[PDB]
């Protein structure tokens, strides 16, 4: 009955990332990139932390190399990389969490902005993300509108942990 | 509460788009009910677990006292054994296979992709589904139980030789769901 | 006996709505009241159903016991000045469901008319693809935020352009799942 | 326990092309159609040429007669709007399709080849007509014939015309 620990923990792990200044370390827009965020984030919560799942499996490797080579220079390219990376869903558990950080990290490099997830309504996102298998448009507009250049605002970052955590379940308060 | 899993619909569409992208429908058996299975398989991957499976083949294993579970195997032996070289022959195959209803769900959405793959091999054309308004086709299909002429005639007038245009394939999928009464739109 | 050709009913009711526009009638209906919603439902399912304008359980007359006319006045007694009061009304009129069929194809016209004489706007539904609207409304019966936040962002002031009204009709049917053709 | 009455009306029609009386009726007006219904259901219905009582329709009939009928589009758009008005009770617009093969014959040197126009296709275009005439336009268009004086054309436009409204007769 320690699911709330595991949540407070990963959230801790995610702050250490901001504070010790470690998240500018991470490889931008690779799988090796997401791998390291997932690794640290879940260090003390999953034995499979950072490791590609096995069970429903060998052509998964295959997809990631394909994605790895997708250019990520314009915005349209980056969200194209997000969509396909999220479509691949290469971890046993909590992919979408590691991938919204992974995303913020790419944009922050390439267009000097992050995603102000606290404007991005939970329902509208979930929805535009399902349309994203077919049609990644709805998601493009939604994220473009809610960019901010405040790429160094530990607040935006705190509040972004919260809406990211809210989309995948989990409530928690900042502290 | 009421959570709509539009996911299931949207997912099946990406399974269909996958087939095209990973040159996979070009590797499926033509006009045979294995070929239609291999489509309706990949297409409902995680969604249902009667993928390629015929109605009443899992309930013939333990509970097999389905004295007539072989009626369906019987009529697919037939439809497989129909020819599929001429346009006549293929729209007759399509008509029977859609009268058979081998799958539980995948009701004919499979059938249309399976058809376009026949015309695409045999006649080097696909249907240009887009100018086939829902009103027309649905009717074509009801007359088609009795007389396949109205269907044959609608599909005659709306062919295209754009058998490799990935957008034609996509305009197909949009139209295909439109007929089965789902919106969806693709990039 | 396949009368897919009683798609005639779907089509007739659409060109019923079209006669509301091209006989300047829809201006003429009571706004923001169940009599207003009744005149729309009444006119537009004219030839089709005969339970047209009539509340469910109003024809049975001769016993029952209960009546939803109670919630109906309650709803008619709501304000509709501000956007947040209108949507508020709209949500609650659709949770009634006075009619048997005609659901809120009627309601999505009775609404466009409320925004049109209160805030001089209509919904540009063309930019509200189905997924959102249905989700917005399913939320509405506990929290109406999604639907306000949704319709606020899809208002036009093009409140007299014919085609706009036509594109209203097309998406409104599309939401119920009828597709139909344009002009 | 009915029948026969179709025979009698097809008789008024053979006569109406033989006694040369089609070319003498008003074109593109109610009065015109009213004189085609009247001749057609004369020894049958008591209301042949007569507007239905089961009001604002006397108005709607002007606004149809008001619409021009010069170009192809204007002829159909009148034909749809007229048919939508369904002026007579029974009799409907079997005469309307005649009344239409006048308005084309006169204005654009053509009539409709209704044999090429399968029943389903037609009925479907005509339902959707009262929203989107489009289908009816590109349907009537690709089945126009310039043989306006042919009798076999006309004979076939009264075979195919009855079939549509359901009544199947061959006679000679």
């Amino acid at each position: 009955l320690e699911e709330e620990f595991e949540i407070n923990l990963s959230v801790k792990h995610l702050l250490e990332l901001w504070d010790k200044n470690l998240l500018n370390t991470f490889e931008i827009g690779t799988f090796k990139g997401l791998s390291q965020i997932h690794s640290y984030m879940f260090k003390d919560i999953f034995d499979f932390n950072g490791q590609i799942r096995n069970v429903n499996a060998r052509y998964l490797k295959q997809n990631l190399e394909i994605i790895d080579n997708m250019k990520h220079d314009t915005f349209d390219q980056i969200i194209d990389k997000y969509v396909e990376m999220n479509i691949c869903h290469p971890f046993r558990e909590g992919n979408g969490r590691s991938m919204r950080i992974w995303l913020d990290l790419i944009l922050k490099k390439q267009l000097n902005v992050v995603v102000n997830w606290t404007n991005i309504n939970k329902d509208e996102y979930l929805l535009a993300m399902i349309n994203s298998l077919i049609d990644s448009t709805n998601l493009k507009l939604l994220i473009k509108n809610n960019l901010t250049n405040k790429i160094t605002d530990r607040n935006v970052y705190i509040k972004s942990i919260i809406k990211s955590y809210e989309y995948e379940g989990f409530k928690i308060n900042i502290k």
